[PDB]
């Protein structure tokens, strides 16, 4: 039948699409290897949870649930598998977590069947968004996230002043999500992430302290807070690590990505900065180091970013911003850095804890002028004419 | 002569631009078809619209009146013809209104030799744009659209400020057009449109009140007014029929498309629904459905957007925008959809009246949350599986 | 070695881009000519800016110091070369100058091996970006600049807030540049540039008052000031000679681009015009006329644009921008129109004197209103149908 | 594991091959419309036909028996599907017979997934190519084709040498396939072809005499002859019905292709006619019609081609080859085409019963020499400009 030869072609197109090889672009900076297609998008989704495949009750065959974007993704090495904590965001403008599986990190990625159910907290959220995934030494998966609803103080007809907490679930299989206590924190907090060991023998949290939904205000930088209890989560104590700058690529905010990867070195950071100009926000990623012994002590701070839009990348709901939760480090070294464009659709980037180190270590601080960026640039070139010659 | 040939090379690749025959995109979700070129763009304006043909007045053969872009166009049927209303967009940023019309309705629009003459009036307009053409009962032509001028309370310096009014036209030839009086009413109004029929006898807006220029402030959404004397139009009673709600894509406003087109089922709503973002203010499409028995009665409405950016769609003066003011049913139910893309170009999207039904009849509504849009769709995924088994 | 031919290879590839022949677009307005390729693009770096070439330093060879773009050029003929005084941003989101030349002013642009040392004035700044370069009849070649610093009266957190002056160095050789003591002025300055010829025996500079840093508030368009001493410069008296309007496409604000090159109908000015919309902000060319005898007296104003982004020209850092700060005309009048698109790289554009005058002269100016636009247009349609016929 | 994993490539890839939506070509001479893509190639064979998909026998997943090429096909209308009776010819130069089957007649071709088990006649053959069916009113398909054999009388070492005889098998399920004797002729015999309909109550077979295996020699043309008895087939008398022209199209050799559809015209032929030239032997394709009373009796000659190889079509493993041996004819009067070219790959090409008599009737007969063609364009061209006038 038509109808039913539609139903196979669409299956078909889909198994093509899920099954295309990826091939990395040739041309790059030698720190990070970009690839030919993006990892996931909208289209990814399972057709069975857009379309209705039952003639009876869909005889035009049309999809009953649209499937906007996939986006702000975590990460996590699983059963040998590659795996991304998508965030999917209906064409209904909620977003809702669901598990990507892959072979090699690259391509094939392929949805589980069905998506994550995260119970809610005692307070319920509109919005929960961009999970970063913890292995934690004690032997859970924390999943930590935002937690976004409407701010009842908003005066008459304001239909989009929100606020936004951090999320905190935990597994042991990616399936069963057990919705510990939202975050207890003073100010507004997004960009929460869970460090993977104890410190003085409590949990430690990434943080992003805000004054707003959108705007930080006073907020200094990503901040650290230790926690002793992870199922009563409430921040004391908490200190700037990574602060924002003028003029730099985060100036008007910051936050941690996914958690750090642990290297002789030090923890390797991949974060994202933020700044405003004549076409709103931009959002590129960076990183920094921190030191093993004191993972609070900056011990590497390469100027400017690390990877900012790029092609395809710079267009889509979202335009003009780069955004990574996660990434997986193999025991031979490779990393396959996972990150959103435009928050639309998902992209990979390889690299190796070698190649990222020496990145974080010999790309020169920033000097935080014209003047010091020239001097810094004069010198690299006078050592290269010399070579040259 | 070089001059001469130079001429009949305009205009001979301006009729192959014009003939060029449309193409619909296979990969679509069933609802709507999407067509691979614009019906409309700036280039399709007439060549002696831009340039001055004479070689004694312009021996450069240079433009001599830019043509910037061609929008949100209002549509009709027309004497056996597909018409659009277009808004165009000279280089000076000023628009006018003219007719394009075309035999089939996704290809080969060409525009009439003159554009709209619009007579002002008792209060000029520095600019009008966004018509929508209903065919009323009375036998009139009515063109509703948006009346700009400066805001004259705006301080030192401020040449943005701006007021809105909605200004009503009507004509029986598309040529000769009668100016009536602005709208008069205790709010600024944009996306005003008229009700095909009386109801109660009396006309019947689709209003959107908005506190102000372009933010809509106390504005609920899409209302509803009826007017005793089109011809000198006052708001009394309003009631809101389509509202805005958080986290949806109708967050921040929205408002009518072209006026909604009569089924078996119920009147049948294209609308615009706009939320904010890191890139500024991002417009979609959406449906809706009232009654018969009663039009300010929803009965229908499917979560989410209709239609969103696309591909090249995403792109333009201003860019992550749809926009529709137009429509065509045929007597046979095929619709022609005339949206615009990114404030710059003109598309059609196809389908018939009994998808769209279809469309806004199963296609399940919001919930409003995050898990209420999982819930939903694992039932689809589960009955998916079990057939698929 | 692997490391010697990635070098190499790296090396030739550069080479290969540097040397690609442009051509120009066929589809133009006949004012104008656009070319296939930017001029410049931040890969047209020098490899040795970007890469460490010693394997014992770098034996990954990836690159040290990034570049991002390269933009809003100054642009001056010398010594028989065409010379772009680029704005070269980094990955570390400061700018610097440096020179790049070409033999034909199309392609081949090559940046000098070093770029610009520029000294700081008494106090130093953060950031110095978009130079104009004058040629003055005193015999230096002068370059008028933005130079940004943070603003101290900020409040806590505030690390965007800043201020901008007007900076002025000169040169002999394109090398050794003098800086002379930042302009003197009540408002902050943007877009000043260096008139080429002493006006009543002094300085006359094109300025651009703003009350703030982004906004201008007050600042009424274009101005001319007459300065005594370059070497001390104090703006005394201000007038403004090209004003911005409510509904066009310098609405919000405006400022000179490169000086105006000298022709025997006038001073002819290319400019940019700025407005806001749902996007953001977005920029655009226009051109206008001033008097010889009289350089601040208006002859010609062309309606509307005279370039706005086109395909590529849309999208990048800051998209929907056109920007100039340079251009050339040889003896024969020939026009290179060095012009930056969204804020990310270079193009050029060639006409003539002729043309562009013609342009000025004969393009109508804005009448304000659709209304307006719509009774010019209906003219140069008149007269091309009777001479169609 | 990753041999599974690429067998389930394999078959993605080869479904979404073969499920690939076919579209016209838009540019056409209103005759015959073109498809973009073929109907069949040697990649839309089953990939069961090719690989071995056991990992213990094949653990590299290579192809054990490649397919080289899908050409020179039969068709018929089956039980409401249009079939091919495709020539599949190994990478071992053998060709086989293979059904296969679509839904709509231009794509979604699918090969059944045994091919033809077709029984060798008394004397074996070496290879079996070209098959035309008929469904004749006797209640069998026949299927009728070239059976060669190689020929011992010839110089030592003399491989190449072969000569053709008809094939006869018929079925009535196109599985079971009886094995008819062997045509008995005084000649060599190609291209032989069963008329559907008893013609004073005989067998009628066109036949295509040739002196040799490729060269016709004193072959008149395209035979015609009456068979007593099918099982026992040996031509008697022979008549040429349509013959080789010096100049023409068919000089060299012609020969008829499928069996002719019967309108109520007369009935409508398509052919092959083969000339030399220096890159060697050219076939095209021509039509041809005879009168319902006397098949033998010519009643129309349009002249020159019908259809020769465009674009794609030219290149092959024998180029310069367009070849018909099959066609479908529906009871709407849509016709299916099915063309071979270079002998590589299928096409489809679709006209109508109405046009194909309409270019039959009308396009002028060849008058046989450039003054007659001239005569008959510039007797068209005046009555063109006449008319454009
Ligand atoms: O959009 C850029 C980045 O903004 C942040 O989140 C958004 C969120 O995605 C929206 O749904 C909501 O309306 O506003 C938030 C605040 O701008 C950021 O956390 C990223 O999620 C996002 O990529
Ligand atoms: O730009 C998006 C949508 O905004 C609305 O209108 C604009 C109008 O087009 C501008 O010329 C003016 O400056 O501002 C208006 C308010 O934002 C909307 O009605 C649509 O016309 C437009 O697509
Ligand atoms: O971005 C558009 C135009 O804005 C102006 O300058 C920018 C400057 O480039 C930024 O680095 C800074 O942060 O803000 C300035 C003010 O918006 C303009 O002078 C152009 O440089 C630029 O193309
Ligand atoms: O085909 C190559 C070249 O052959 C010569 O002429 C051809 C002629 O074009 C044919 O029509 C005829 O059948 O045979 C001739 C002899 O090969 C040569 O003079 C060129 O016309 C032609 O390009």
């Amino acid at each position: 039948s038509l109808f039913n030869d539609k139903v196979a072609k669409l299956l078909a197109g889909h198994e093509a699409l899920l099954m295309r090889k990826n091939e990395p672009v040739e041309e790059g900076n030698g720190v990070i290897t970009r690839y030919r297609y993006p990892v996931l998008t909208a289209a990814h989704t399972p057709v069975f949870w857009r379309y209705d495949l039952n003639e009876e009750t869909n005889p035009f065959l049309m999809e009953r649930i649209g499937m906007n974007a996939t986006l702000n993704a975590g990460a996590i090495k699983w059963d040998g598998k590659y795996l991304m904590l998508v965030r999917v965001e209906g064409a209904d403008r909620k977003s809702f977590f669901a598990v990507a599986e892959s072979p090699n990190g690259i391509d094939n990625f392929r949805f589980w069947e069905y998506p994550v159910t995260l119970p809610e907290d005692v307070v319920p959220a509109t919005n929960v968004y961009d999970m970063r995934l913890t292995a934690h030494e004690d032997g859970w998966i924390y999943g930590i996230f935002c937690a976004e609803r409407h701010d009842d103080n908003a005066p008459i007809g304001d239909l989009s002043s929100a606020t936004a907490t951090a999320g905190i679930a935990r597994t042991k299989d990616l399936k069963n999500w057990e919705r510990l206590p939202d975050l207890k924190t003073k100010s507004q907090q997004r960009n929460v992430v869970l460090h993977p060991e104890f410190v003085d023998g409590k949990y430690a949290l990434y943080t992003r302290p805000q004054d707003g939904f959108i705007d930080t205000g006073s907020g200094g930088g990503i901040g650290w807070a230790l926690i002793d209890d992870i199922t009563h989560a409430e921040v004391g104590e908490e200190k700037i690590i990574d602060k924002r700058y003028y003029h730099t690529i985060k100036e008007v905010k910051n936050g941690e990505g996914p958690h750090p990867i642990k290297t002789p070195q030090g923890w390797l950071h991949l974060a994202h900065g933020v700044r405003n100009c004549a076409a709103g926000l931009r959002y590129v990623l960076y990183m920094y180091m921190t030191s093993l012994d004191d993972p609070t002590r900056l011990i590497a701070s390469p100027a400017g970013y690390f990877m900012a839009p790029v092609g395809e990348e710079r267009i889509g709901d979202v335009s003009n911003v780069l955004f990574s939760n996660g990434w997986i480090a193999d025991d031979d070294g490779k990393v396959f850095i996972y990150y959103a464009s435009s928050d639309t659709r998902m992209h990979v980037a390889t690299s190796t804890i070698e190649r990222l180190v020496d990145y974080c270590l010999h790309t020169p601080q920033d000097g935080f002028s014209s003047s010091a960026s020239v001097e810094i640039l004069k010198n690299l070139i006078e050592r290269n004419l010399r070579l040259m010659k």
